[PDB]
């Protein structure tokens, strides 16, 4: 078995000429030559079976990606694992080889307005399909947006996804932990479990602002700091928006703050396209009920060069209910085994 940087990489014989790329908490990514298709691919080794939550995230990612087929969502081309549960200690997910991601790109590269428009269109095209499946990504950020050498964008990492459930979204103050901090909508800190599609639109808004300046728009230094940065730019929420927050702890916290004025987007982004800033404002709306939805965003004038609803497909059949939670890791392993059987031998 071929080894890479310490780990076993038991992908033979189809995948050769392995090359290290990255690493995670319980995973490792390598590029590899696929002799059958004669192209270099990405292979992600996952070792989740010692932990309840790793098994959950692995199962979610595999279940969703095997049911999705969309140009702006990374596919699963192959899955490699032992022939029996007893022998399965890792799972290898084979995917299209992508040159970079948006996080690495924004660290060094300035984006032209045409590139910003093109990336944003592809993000929203993929999001439309995801939301049309009644699924919430729930961790959209630059590092989860892959790009190849011709700037084709693909959304990845559905390990934190959920089936939408707006009827059960309301919760209490400062208790929820959804998405990555800089891309986390204000209502998560206030009164939302993150079970509504507007959670994802906020993240996309944060990404767009980051594409405009190469800096995160809301760089909170810890969980509790994030709302400071959001309100420092959006200003104090209106009385109408506060009336939509029935939770008293959340509403009274906002009421205890001094008045802050909105900072105009054109002062923060003096070089930006005015149409881009109009859309940015509609995605970074404080009130999630007033926040623009994915199909409205696709139709915004900023994207009129690409907008084509007949070329923005939706899912063949949505997820009807959330899968799971209290299942032991032994059962999750069996379900991961069962979900990956179609790629055997
Ligand atoms: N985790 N990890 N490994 C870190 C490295 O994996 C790279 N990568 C990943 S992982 C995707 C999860 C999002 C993330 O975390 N970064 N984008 N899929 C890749 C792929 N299909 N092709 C090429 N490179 C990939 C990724 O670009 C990063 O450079």
């Amino acid at each position: 078995p071929e080894m890479v940087r310490g780990q076993v990489f038991d992908v033979g014989p189809r995948y050769t000429n392995l090359s290290y790329i990255g690493e995670g908490a319980y995973g490792m990514v390598c590029s590899a030559y696929d002799n059958l298709n004669k192209v270099r691919v990405a292979i992600k080794k996952i070792s989740p079976f010692e932990h309840q939550t790793y098994c959950q995230r692995t199962l979610r990612e595999i279940k969703i990606l095997l049911r999705f087929r969309h140009e702006n969502i990374i596919g699963i081309n192959d899955i490699i694992r032992a022939p029996t549960i007893e022998q399965m200690k890792d799972v290898y997910i084979v995917q299209d080889l992508m040159e970079t991601d948006l996080y690495k790109l924004l660290k060094t590269q300035h984006l032209s307005n045409d590139h910003i428009c093109y990336f944003l269109y592809q993000i929203l095209r993929g999001l439309k399909y995801i939301h049309s499946a009644n699924v919430l990504h729930r961790d959209l950020k630059p590092s989860n947006l892959l790009l190849n050498t011709t700037c084709d964008l693909k959304i990845c990492d559905f390990g934190l996804a959920r089936v939408a459930d707006p009827d059960h979204d309301h919760t209490g103050f400062l208790t929820e932990y959804v998405a990555t901090r800089w891309y986390r909508a204000p209502e998560i800190m206030l009164n939302s479990k993150g079970y509504t599609k507007s959670i994802d639109i906020w993240s996309v808004g944060c990404i767009l602002a980051e594409m405009l300046s190469n800096r995160p728009i809301f760089p909170g230094k810890h969980y509790l700091d994030q709302l400071n940065h959001i309100l420092g730019i959006l200003g104090s929420p209106s009385q109408e928006d506060l009336n939509c927050i029935i939770n008293l702890k959340a509403r009274n916290y906002l009421l205890s703050l001094p008045h802050k004025n909105k900072v105009p987007w054109n002062r923060l982004f003096p070089n930006a396209d005015s149409k881009a800033l109009d859309l940015l404002d509609k995605m970074l709306t404080f009130n999630p009920h007033k926040r623009i939805e994915v199909e409205q965003a696709l139709a915004h004038p900023y994207l009129e060069q690409y907008y084509d609803p007949s070329d923005e497909p939706i899912a063949e059949a949505p997820f009807k209910f959330d899968m799971l939670d209290d299942l032991p890791k032994e059962k999750l392993k069996e379900l991961i085994f069962e979900e990956t059987a179609r790629f055997q031998p």
